[PDB]
């Protein structure tokens, strides 16, 4: 038994940027510490995507998990910012521009360069902006206002040049901007999940997180490992409806397992 009852909830209705498409209740961020004065305050349009597999082992938990959700409104970046803190996450993956075709997919929720902005009890300064060919990587101070030893860094890993319609034709781009975000991910000691959205939270963005899930899985289990990609989607999909939106992005996902087993046998 699903449900999305919180999302259709009347004190949430701003809160999702499209009306009908909302979080599963058994795997949504739960907000647990916000505004007594806002009549919920629990609430944001994302879920937890934690990768599941019939071969894992009885521990707590999956190396990598994800936070799949939509871009920020403007009346939800203090929501968006709390759950960043909440879950400890240090990687940011924007998969959008702010604006694509004339229309906003994300607000922008981070500081101007080298500027600092209190959102809500939440204080971000943005300590520098390098650009790289596809992506922008932003290396964000996240502290609570008021609070001692809450300051964290938080890096945003912008990519830039997703096609205004379709998905790129090559897969390469891709694959170099997941490998950065790997690593860095990896070099922080225990970081939560790492937070992945696009506009609505499930094309663009459950194409890139399928992708670094079976990327991971070949990245340690070698190039003849076992690869099931429509059980994969189905998988994320069972803790998210809808994730990966169009044929494109599905062929997409094979373009790019193919292109990075590729890469790993011309080494």
């Amino acid at each position: 038994l699903y449900s999305r009852k919180e999302g259709q909830r009347q004190e949430n209705k701003n809160k999702n940027r499209y009306k009908n498409i909302l979080p599963f209740d058994h795997t949504r961020v739960v907000l647990h510490d916000g505004d007594p004065n806002e009549p919920v305050s629990d609430y944001i349009n994302a879920n937890i995507i934690m990768p599941e597999f019939e071969t894992k082992c009885n521990n707590s938990k999956p190396k990598k998990s994800y936070i799949a959700t939509q871009g920020c409104l403007q009346n939800t970046v203090n929501d968006f910012w709390r759950m960043v803190f909440q879950e400890n996450s240090r990687v940011i993956v924007m998969t959008t521009k702010e604006v694509e075709r004339g229309k906003s997919k994300c607000v922008k929720y981070w500081p101007d360069e080298y500027a600092l902005k209190e959102y809500g009890v939440m204080r971000v300064r943005n300590v520098k902006e390098s650009a790289a060919h596809d992506y922008t990587l932003r290396e964000l101070k996240l502290s609570k206002v008021g609070q001692g030893n809450t300051e964290r860094t938080v890096w945003q890993y912008h990519f830039r040049t997703w096609p205004d319609h379709g998905v790129p034709s090559d897969p390469g781009g891709v694959l170099d901007f997941l490998e950065e975000v790997h690593h860095k991910q990896e070099s922080i000691m225990d970081a939560g999940p790492v937070v992945v959205h696009c506009s609505a939270g499930i094309g663009r963005t459950g194409t890139f997180i399928v992708i670094d899930i079976l990327i991971d899985i070949i990245r340690e289990k070698g190039v003849d490992c076992d690869i099931d990609v429509p059980k994969t989607i189905q998988m994320v999909r069972s803790q998210r409806s809808g994730m990966v939106q169009t044929e494109a992005q599905y062929r997409f996902i094979y373009m790019a397992v193919q292109h990075y087993i590729e890469t790993l046998q011309r080494r």
